[PDB]
């Protein structure tokens, strides 16, 4: 249903926008939650990435989900039917211990392999009930990321290039980040009327395919 809402939104957009040659002009100055890295040994463990604000989160693979915060020090775990627990993670309990260690590897995983995957600034506050992975999908072309709060985000391999739908003051926003990770932050409405380069149409065609799977 979070998924129904993002495709409705981004399918109504696909078939209503116009024919373009660029881009639209009108671009916005704003941040928000984003996938910064990622790291997938899902054939071990399950899922990992890195938030915007520096929170760790990984989808494990029987189903439940950590998040380390922003402090380091804070874990917010749900498990896989839906239970919260919070504790700090040096003075975690036996039965999460194996897990913690397992977010602090992916932490330092993606601390010292892995780039930023944009320009977009770092949201110095994230305020809501936060942030956790509903889902993901990777096929041979990209990684789809689905987040409880509906944001959306698919990666593209061979390009880097990358697509954001998030929902930010009750309004759509799409933001592509090209080969060189700057990013680019259209309203949809915005979108809608003046369509888009052929280029990021079929990567938003793309993006829809991934979630109606």
């Amino acid at each position: 249903s979070v998924a129904d809402t993002v495709a409705r939104v981004l399918r109504g957009c696909l078939e209503n926008m116009p024919e373009a040659d660029c881009i639209p002009k009108e671009q916005l100055s704003t941040s928000f939650q984003w996938v910064t890295k990622w790291v997938d040994y899902s054939n071990k463990y399950g899922f990992g990435y890195q938030l915007s604000d520096h929170t760790v989160g990984v989808l494990f693979n029987n189903g439940a989900h950590m998040s380390l915060l922003p402090d380091k020090k804070t874990v917010h775990y749900y498990a896989e039917l839906g239970q919260c627990s919070v504790f700090p993670a040096t003075d975690a309990p036996e039965q999460f211990i194996s897990q913690v260690t397992v977010l602090k590897y992916f932490s330092h995983y993606m601390e010292e392999n892995l780039m930023d995957g944009g320009d977009l600034p770092s949201v110095t506050d994230i305020r809501r009930p936060r942030l956790y992975l509903l889902q993901w999908l990777k096929s041979d072309k990209a990684l789809m990321m689905l987040f409880n709060d509906g944001t959306f985000q698919v990666n593209f391999y061979h390009d880097h290039t990358k697509i954001i739908i998030c929902s930010q003051n009750e309004e759509y926003l799409l933001t592509y980040i090209n080969e060189d990770r700057i990013s680019t932050t259209f309203r949809l409405t915005t979108l809608l009327m003046s369509g888009c380069s052929s280029e990021l149409k079929n990567r938003m065609e793309y993006a829809l395919n991934m979630l109606l799977q």
